[PDB]
């Protein structure tokens, strides 16, 4: 059933999956010296390129490929068009390592066929706390501790062969030699998350949209008129209507995030991921990247009353290109990202979000039912969507976990 999946080291199926108990390798534990120094065999006609991407011609070459072969739904509607910039800001976090950036290109032309990215992340992996409990009836604690310690691994994306490519089993040739080059650099895990479904989970949660242009969306063909709005003399009057959201935010004390905001952002977001089974852990500069404003890639407001810091949010941008449209070109969309609240309740901080991203001209803001994402998914009108996301780890053996145990935002 997979020819490639089925060689690698992680649990083949959700009966080997309910098996396990505590987090740690599947594999035997292997050194740098063991791993080929010679990069992976690859057809005398292709070769491996690393692109710099803080260059911006190098930056610039993956985003065409992705531009025009990442992914896209299956009625060819709508394919991602992350942007230069957000590919930088992705791709380069502190301490990145350049040669986790890992392209195929054909010699001959030099035509760029093929990309697979790493970057550094700091994760706590270890045995969840309903595993912990079940472990400590067993008198076995010592056992689900031994992983507890937040763990150097790798996130990996950005997985694109081309569509003249697709089909030649070129993708598992691009995941082995990511895997040898991040095994050359002693971390032995990854982690990464896809719409499909591969072997094997460990935790799956569902899409949830909720529309800021309706009339567009609509136009698109991303959004219908449901059914019972057809009730109405003007059915996208009503639709209109329903979405309408305040034109300025509703808190006092709201404004965009500052480098002297770094420590108490980090503070309050610590703090609460904490409290989730699987959830990263950002140093100061981490903080610093991933969380101040960017322009066109992340937008992030702290709400501050009388000097202190008490509340955050965050959201990224992906515009989607849409493939057949006389009106429009691009869908613009604004994805959740972290996120806490001390001093608020969390469904009146994410209505500010929603407010910020109307008025910047977003179609739609989308996230996963990660973090305490359902706490205000009915009375701030989200939707679920079709199709699941689903986590996964590399050479990790991991209990399954809910989606509501999940702290990792995955771009
Ligand atoms: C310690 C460090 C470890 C580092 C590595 C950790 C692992 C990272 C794993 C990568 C995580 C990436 C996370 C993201 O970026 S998920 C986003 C993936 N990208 C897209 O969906 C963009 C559009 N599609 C494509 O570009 C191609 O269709 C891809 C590149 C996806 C496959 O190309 P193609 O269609 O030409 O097929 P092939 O003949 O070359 O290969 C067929 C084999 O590939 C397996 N396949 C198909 N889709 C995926 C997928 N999304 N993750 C993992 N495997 C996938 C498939 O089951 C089959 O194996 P098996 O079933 O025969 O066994
Ligand atoms: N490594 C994956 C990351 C992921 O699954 N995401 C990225 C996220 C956008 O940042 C997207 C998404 C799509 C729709 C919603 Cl409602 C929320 C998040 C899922 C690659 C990918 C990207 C997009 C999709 Cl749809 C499926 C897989
Ligand atoms: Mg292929």
């Amino acid at each position: 059933a997979h020819a490639f999946w089925s060689t690698q080291p992680v649990p083949q199926t959700e009966d080997e999956t309910e098996k396990i108990v505590f987090a740690g390798p599947m594999d035997e534990p292997k050194t740098v010296a063991d791993i080929p120094e010679e990069p992976y065999p690859i057809a005398s006609t292709f070769e491996w390129w690393t692109p710099n991407m803080e260059a911006a011609d190098d930056i610039h070459a993956i985003y065409e490929l992705l531009r025009d072969n990442y992914v896209e739904d299956d009625d060819s509607m709508f394919r991602f068009n992350y942007s230069e910039e957000f590919l930088q800001w992705a791709l380069c976090p502190p301490n990145y390592i350049p040669d986790w950036h890992v392209a195929v290109r054909r010699k001959a032309d030099k035509k760029l066929l093929a990309f697979i990215a790493g970057v550094p992340v700091t994760l706590r992996m270890g045995t969840p706390k309903y595993m912990k409990v079940k472990a400590q009836e067993k008198g076995e604690g010592e056992e689900a501790a031994k992983y507890d310690e937040p763990r150097h691994i790798c996130e990996i994306n950005f997985l694109c062969v081309h569509k003249q490519l697709r089909e030649k089993r070129l993708a598992p040739i691009l995941i082995k030699e990511a895997t040898r080059r991040v095994n050359r650099t002693n971390v032995w895990q990854a982690v990464y998350t896809a719409g499909v479904l591969l072997p094997t989970p460990y935790a799956s949660g569902q899409y949830f949209h909720r529309s800021l242009n309706p009339e567009k969306l609509v136009e698109i063909r991303f959004s219908g008129i449901p059914a019972q709005y057809q009730k109405f003399q003007n059915p996208m009057a009503m639709l209109k209507r329903n979405y309408q959201l305040p034109s300025a935010p509703k808190n006092s004390g709201l404004r965009e995030m500052k480098p002297s905001d770094v420590p108490q952002v980090r503070r309050i977001l610590m703090n609460y991921l904490d409290s989730f089974d699987v959830g990263p852990v950002f140093s100061d500069a981490e903080i610093s990247h991933y969380l101040l404003p960017r322009d066109g890639v992340v937008f992030t407001y702290v709400v501050e009353n009388d000097k202190k810091v008490t509340d955050f949010f965050s959201f990224y941008r992906i515009p989607s290109t849409v493939i057949g449209n006389s009106n429009y070109n691009l869908l613009n969309a604004a994805y959740v990202h972290y996120y806490a609240a001390t001093s608020i309740p969390l469904h009146q901080l994410i209505l500010d979000l929603l407010i910020v991203a109307h008025s910047r001209g977003f179609d739609v803001c989308n996230m996963v039912e990660i973090l305490d994402n359902r706490s205000f998914v009915e009375q701030l009108k989200f939707g679920a969507g079709d199709g699941h996301l689903r986590y996964y780890f590399y050479n990790w053996a991991y209990p399954k976990i809910k989606p509501s145990q999940v702290a990792l935002v995955m771009l």
